[PDB]
């Protein structure tokens, strides 16, 4: 039915559904910001200050083979996810956040099943960075 849950979850979830485009929206700087299935559904954190960090390119879910889910002690508070490293089916690979500003750090790794399309993204935050998130069949 879908992917374990990735970091923690006990802040609030939110339910992000994947659209035809079959894109995951991030914004990530030292940890993980922002989650989302469009660049205008992202949550997470805001952009202010210093804080919210950049949006990179979107993950294609349907060229995903798996994920290493970084998560920890962040540097400036609390446990959230502060690193996610996307491996394609090419191969190649993308990590967005870090594993440098983060003690007591756990790594969690999944392999999308061949052939089952990702309908929906959950994702939990307390409003400044995502402490975890699910892929939903
Ligand atoms: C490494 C990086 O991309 N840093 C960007 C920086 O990120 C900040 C902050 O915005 C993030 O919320 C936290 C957690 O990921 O990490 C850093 O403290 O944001 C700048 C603009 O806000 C970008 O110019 C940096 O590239």
């Amino acid at each position: 039915m879908g992917s374990p849950i990735f970091g923690y979850s006990n802040t609030q979830q939110s339910q992000r559904v994947v659209t035809a485009d079959n894109l995951m929206y991030l914004r990530s700087g030292f940890a993980i910001d922002a989650i989302g299935t469009t660049v205008n559904n992202l949550v997470g954190g805001p952009v202010q200050g210093t804080n919210g960090g950049v949006l990179r390119a979107p993950i294609a879910l349907d060229q995903l083979q798996s994920v290493e889910v970084t998560s920890g002690l962040y540097n400036w508070g609390g446990y959230h996810i502060v690193a996610i490293k996307f491996t394609m089916k090419d191969g190649s690979s993308v990590l967005l956040g870090s594993t440098h500003y983060a003690s007591n750090k756990k790594v969690e790794t999944y392999t999308v099943p061949q052939g089952k399309r990702i309908k929906q993204i959950n994702v939990w935050t307390g409003g400044w960075l995502v402490e975890g998130f699910q892929f939903v069949y």
